[PDB]
C-alpha cells in the first residue's frame, strides 16, 4: 500500500483504488495502472520533473528502503494477475531488487522529489509507473 500527496490530489496504484478514490476521480489509466483522485487537504509530497534514473525506494516487506539503477519509462510486457489481463503496462520502470504484492505504492524519490510508484515485482524484480511526465500534477 501507499500513495503520493501533492497539492489536492492523491496519486494511487490503480489496482488498490479504494470507493472513495473512485468517487473523487480526476483521473485514471489501466495500461500504467495508476489512479489520481482529489483531497480536501494539501499533500506533503513534491514531484521530480527530470531524467534521473538512480534513486532509493521504501521496500514495506522488508520495513527498509534501498537504492536501485532502473530502466526508462517503457511499455512492458505484464502477466495476468486478479487485477488485470496479460497486457502491456505503459510509463514502467524496471529494477533489480526485491518487492512482494502488497509493496506496491511504495515510493521511488530521487534528489528531485518523488519519481514514481511500486507498480510490479518479480524474481529480483521491482517495477515503478513513472509520475514525472504528469505536469499537471504541480497545479
Ligand atoms: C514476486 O512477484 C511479485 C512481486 C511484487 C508484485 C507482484 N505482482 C505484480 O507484479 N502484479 C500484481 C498486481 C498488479 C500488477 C500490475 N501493475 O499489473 C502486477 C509480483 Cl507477481
Ligand atoms: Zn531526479
Amino acid at each position: 500500500s501507499g500513495a503520493i500527496y501533492v497539492g489536492n490530489y492523491r496519486v494511487v496504484n490503480r489496482h488498490l483504488a479504494t470507493h472513495n478514490d473512485w468517487a473523487n476521480l480526476v483521473w485514471e489509466d489501466s495500461s500504467r495502472d495508476l489512479l489520481v483522485s482529489s483531497t480536501t487537504a494539501q499533500g506533503c509530497d513534491t514531484i521530480a520533473r527530470c531524467d534521473c534514473q538512480t534513486g532509493v525506494y521504501y521496500c514495506s516487506s522488508r520495513r527498509k528502503h534501498y537504492p536501485v539503477s532502473f530502466s526508462k519509462p517503457s511499455l512492458i510486457f505484464v502477466e495476468a494477475s486478479e487485477y488485470y489481463p496479460a497486457r502491456y503496462q505503459s510509463h514502467l520502470m524496471l529494477a533489480v531488487g526485491h518487492s512482494e504484492p502488497g509493496d506496491c505504492g511504495g515510493i521511488l524519490r530521487c534528489q528531485h522529489g518523488v519519481v514514481g510508484i511500486v507498480s510490479t515485482g518479480g524474481n529480483g524484480l521491482v517495477g515503478f509507473a513513472d509520475v514525472r511526465d504528469l505536469l499537471w500534477l504541480d497545479e
